[PDB]
């Protein structure tokens, strides 16, 4: 069970695109959180391992995932950082929940088809 890079990209890139297509919900997630620009300096205290869609896309494009679960792990790290940091009434928190619902539905048949 060795996965070729283009096998992972062809299967998994569409699931990432489905997250980017969510508007407005993907908007806080398209680039790394920049705490200084956003006025949230406490972010680097609370979020030890940042992740976002641009980083995941670059890792798929450059062959940094060897197995599918490593990609799923990074998507879930992005979601967990956002639920950890943001208040339950906030846009980014509610938007994260939508992205998780979309991702759950996208990734399920994809994982089957990868073996
Ligand atoms: C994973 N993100 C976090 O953990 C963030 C925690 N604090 C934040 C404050 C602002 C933003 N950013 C980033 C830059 C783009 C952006 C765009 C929107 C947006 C939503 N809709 N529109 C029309 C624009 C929002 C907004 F949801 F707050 C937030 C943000 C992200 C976060
Ligand atoms: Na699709």
């Amino acid at each position: 069970k060795i996965f070729k890079p283009e096998e992972l990209r062809q299967a998994l890139m569409p699931t990432l695109e489905a997250l980017y297509r969510q508007d407005p919900e993907s908007l806080p997630f398209r680039q790394p959180v920049d705490p200084q620009l956003l006025g949230i300096p406490d972010y680097f205290d609370i979020v030890k391992n940042p992740m976002d869609l641009s980083t995941i896309k670059r890792k798929l494009d450059t062959g940094q995932y060897q197995e599918p679960w490593q990609y799923v792990d990074d998507v879930w790290l992005m979601f967990n950082n956002a639920w950890l940091y943001n208040r339950k009434t906030s846009r980014v928190y509610k938007f994260c929940s939508k992205l998780a619902e979309v991702f759950e539905q996208e990734i399920d048949p994809v994982m089957q088809s990868l073996g």
